[PDB]
């Protein structure tokens, strides 16, 4: 079972001795810091909270495995076994610390405080550094978050663009990296966080984390349809395709049915397999009912492009109000092969070019999405700004004279609307003045308790495109 | 609690309905696909998966009820398969009807053989097979963790060699800082874990109790540290006294190793001056059991490091190793623990190799470039069906795309077997039963939701030395 003395860095176990003596007060934040992706969405410290933060988190048990652990792990005894019973006995192992944040669902531009932490027990100085390690972890989600609402932003560019309007845009970007990320919980944290933005997942475990951590109105926050996998198709063997995809497309007849037609030669399935033999099963299917083609390698631009010129040949395509080619409503196509915020990108800007609607297509993306992130994206990082010594307040930072863009943020923040309605943090307690209106940080969690939460329907609203607006 | 019934691609529900009727077996594998350096990967992990989430009792009614729920909502249709579910409860009191051989954990395999395989026990669980796939194959995190780990000490491995004529140290050369650096408290576990099959130094606490628990060491741990400072335990102090801080923290910590982040303003200042000339008293007395430890942390990595040697060879007394490479007292030592990867870190040692340096100075810290910063692409880690029963007949099965030869998987049953001359090979469309490549490297791990076979730590250790360690 989790235990909050064994989830931090090993060095942080030294650090209560190594703080200014009497020192009663240590105030930490967390940005992700200013040097593409300008602005970030605040999204996955509400869960962090609630899993490992909030109740009691220290017991008797917990504290003699840590000291046990620590006694190894340093083959020395330096583990702070006094002040982890003071939290136990004088807070029944709450944590005596307050977190004030923005909104989860936010989106604010890089370099502004997003979380600050500070120990509300002078004893418990040591504390606000301790829970770095796990509230750093928040960058995953706010990572994930972000670069799917960024590629959110090019979709509608260019769903707009060639069709003259968003219908289907919150489908346009599937979630395929459950098999792809690092672990069962990082499936759930980062599906939830994509599902911000999309209503399209095949990571499972996303549903239940939105719903034990966040909740919706709605039974579901994320939604599936059929779809073959290569072995459904090979598992027939090399020379029967075709009865393949006779069979699945027949048993789901009149619900939407993606089918990976690759499994030998793409550009074969779809001009004579598809566009000849199986064309009488196609053609026959419900608007609400499509076949959704899923080529799954080569070049993905060149790919794409290929697979829509042979459908249009063998199928009746029309011209949308833009002037754009679209495919008749019973067929579509998703490339769910090397997607990621770069190749997105030049696919739709390529069948934008050679006249395709971006209505014609979905994307699928695992790895890229889900995956291939890391903290270094956004530069998320926590820092201590503020310090109490013998009852004097310093304003603290670090400022590498290697590199200006490592300079941390100084004194007690706060987050305020500018004038032009914009975003600014005040440092050095300058909030104070009240030059600048009220702090856009709320208190969501105090002394062992969550103060404030959001749904995961509010968390959505808060991340729409200025476009949907 | 863990519902394995709700721990697939939702699009897996759908599959039994589109299997060829009549179909008793599907048979698949996993391997890191060659592609066209990685050319050999560490097979580690699978162990984790088997015991937390595939063993004993997976199905229950509660269970699948709250998947039939689910699912109905996710695919706004009934698709799921409640007998099959049904079937596996009743008939196996929930236990997964699955049998799972896999190379020995720890085995170093070139890319492009079969590291484990996973076929079905009843002709009723045909679906089975691949309802799993998503599952099993996160263990490409494991795999790629501690193949790129080991890969790293290679290269500490070659340059150490011929710095310092020795291996003296290796195994501490590169700690592991990735703890905050990852996506969740499981990813970290599971991480820190692969990384400790290279090396012995870690801050991400998490690896050692998922080993106690998993693998098993002899020792008491799998992983150490010492105290070390971070920005916040020197910016503390105020600007005007980061000397102070120094002093009191070499102080606490007089008697065994310790590191102290230096880049707080001034690296340069910090090593010439503070350390070099304000504090040098309590650095030169220490003992070589407990030397100072000068982290910087910022600025290029290799410009930095060379420039904090520079400036420290002249504030201390540097000899000149038997291989013609300098070295700092015994009581001061230097990490960078900013910046690493793979490719940093070899161009870090041979830019200090350039410059006379031994690599018997410096060790690494990685965070997010040895946690985080990997992908299933890195290594081509991949799950197919090769073999399926249908109508009683085993029939090879592949895909073969036609624009990409690179994601041809391999045919019918498979077996791992050595060559004679003593590498890899493996074996398709059943030819092992031929015997004519002696036995079978596979061996049955897993068994209808019993784990049959498993290995310590220290054995996977083993497996996993470098070449130039077993000479
Ligand atoms: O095909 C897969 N999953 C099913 C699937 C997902 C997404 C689509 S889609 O065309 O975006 C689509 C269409 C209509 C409704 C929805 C809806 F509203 F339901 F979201 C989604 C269609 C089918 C699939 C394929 N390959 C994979 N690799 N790794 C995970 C994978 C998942
Ligand atoms: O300094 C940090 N941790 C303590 C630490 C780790 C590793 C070393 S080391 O020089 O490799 C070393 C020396 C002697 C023994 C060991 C031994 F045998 F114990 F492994 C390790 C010295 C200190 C540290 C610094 N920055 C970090 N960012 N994120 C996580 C971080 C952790």
């Amino acid at each position: 079972e989790f235990n909050i003395l064994l989830a931090t860095d090993s060095y942080k176990v030294t650090h209560y001795k190594q703080y200014p003596p009497n020192t009663s007060k240590v105030y930490s934040y967390f940005e992700c810091r200013e040097k593409k992706y300008e602005e970030t969405v605040f999204y996955g410290l509400q869960y962090i909270l609630n899993k490992y933060l909030k109740g009691k988190v220290v017991t008797k048990e917990k504290i003699q495995e840590a000291k046990d652990v620590y006694k190894e792990h340093f083959q020395d005894d330096v583990f702070n076994e006094k002040g982890w019973n003071y939290i136990l006995e004088k807070y029944d192992g709450h944590l005596p610390i307050e977190i004030k944040a923005v909104p989860e669902g936010f989106v604010i531009p890089r370099g502004n405080v997003l979380f600050t932490v500070e120990n509300t027990d002078p004893e418990c100085y040591w504390l606000t550094n301790w829970i770095e390690t796990i509230l750093v972890q928040s960058w995953y989600p706010i990572t994930v978050a972000t670069n799917s609402r960024e590629q959110k932003k090019i979709l509608a560019k260019y769903l707009l663009e060639t069709s003259g309007n968003l219908d289907g845009l919150e489908y346009k970007l599937h979630d395929f990296g459950y098999r792809g990320v690092s672990s069962q919980e990082t499936a759930g944290i980062g599906a939830s966080a994509h599902l911000v933005n999309f209503k399209g997942t095949d990571t499972v475990a996303g549903l239940a984390l939105i719903k034990k951590y966040y909740g919706t109105k709605d039974p579901v926050p994320g939604y599936s349809v059929p779809a073959a996998e290569h072995s459904t198709i090979t598992a027939w063997g090399k020379d029967h395709e075709k009865d393949a995809f006779e069979h699945i497309v027949t048993q789901f007849s009149s619900v939407p049915v993606s089918v990976v037609s690759d499994s030998y030669d793409i550009y074969n399935a779809c001009e004579k397999i598809w566009g000849e033999d199986l064309r009488h099963l196609i053609v026959s299917r419900s608007t609400q009912a499509p076949l959704i083609i899923r080529p799954d390698s080569g070049n993905p631009l060149d790919t794409v492009l290929k697979v829509l010129e042979i459908l249009g040949k063998k199928f009746p395509v029309t011209e949308n109000s833009k002037g754009y080619k679209l495919l008749p409503p019973y067929l579509r196509v998703i490339q769910g092969d090397g997607v990621d915020i770069n190749t997105l990108q030049e696919i739709v800007e390529g069948m934008k070019q050679k006249m395709w609607s971006i209505e014609n297509i979905a994307f699928g993306s695992g790895g890229g999405l889900l995956q291939k992130l890391t903290r270094d994206l956004l530069n998320c990082s926590f820092k201590c700004s503020y310090v109490v010594t013998n009852g004097l307040g310093i304003n603290v930072f670090k400022d590498p004279v290697a590199d200006p863009n490592k300079r941390s943020k100084k004194g007690r923040l706060s987050l305020h609307r500018t004038p032009a309605g914009n975003f600014v943090t005040l440092e050095e307690g300058k909030g104070d003045l009240e030059e600048y209106g009220q702090d856009l940080l709320h208190t969501v969690f105090k002394n062992g308790k969550v103060t404030k939460s959001y749904s995961f329907d509010e968390i959505r609203k808060n991340a729409q495109l200025n476009i949907e607006l």
